[PDB]
């Protein structure tokens, strides 16, 4: 298991434009295209992302290309953020994956309200951190995925992704 396999489980793979859990146009392995309700706006973003006139469908290779870029972008986002970097630096590699997972799903602005969770994670108060993380819109809207991510933070193991 690793961040790539982990996110592949959580996001799936779809080669045609679809709507994510929030109703937003998305493609590939959870690549958000736009928050606009316009499908044309979404296709435009797709073309711009891929570098060709696609009209809504990409190849697996193209999906994986965007996926690698997105994982990269999440890591870079964490490292450039003064609040996130120290917590991330403090974690072992498994829990780092859990962190990247969160940022991939909700962005830096989504993780902004997680100050107290972040403090607990840096203190390595795993059970307390896990409880705090579940007290969120994130957990309530996507409980099964949040549960997996939280278990990863709680245990520092890949147990929640085994048999998946
Ligand atoms: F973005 C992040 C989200 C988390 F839940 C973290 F623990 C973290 F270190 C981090 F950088
Ligand atoms: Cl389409």
């Amino acid at each position: 298991m690793n961040i790539f396999e982990m996110l592949r489980i959580d996001e799936g793979l779809r080669l045609k434009i679809y709507k994510d859990t929030e109703g937003y146009y998305t493609i590939g392995i959870g690549h958000l295209l736009t928050k606009s309700p316009s499908l044309n706006a979404a296709k435009s973003e797709l073309d711009k992302a891929i570098g060709r006139n696609t009209n809504g469908v990409i190849t697996k290779d193209e999906a994986e290309k965007l996926f690698n870029q997105d994982v990269d972008a999440a890591v870079r986002g964490i490292l450039r953020n003064a609040k996130l970097k120290p917590v991330y630096d403090s974690l072992d590699a498994v829990r780092r994956a859990a962190a990247i997972n969160m940022v991939f799903q909700m962005g830096e602005t989504g993780v902004a309200g997680f100050t107290n969770s972040l403090r607990m994670l840096q203190q390595k108060r795993w059970d307390e951190a896990a409880v705090n993380l579940a007290k969120s819109r994130w957990y309530n809207q996507t409980p099964n995925r949040a549960k997996r991510v939280i278990t990863t933070f709680r245990t520092g193991t890949w147990d929640a992704y085994k048999n998946l």
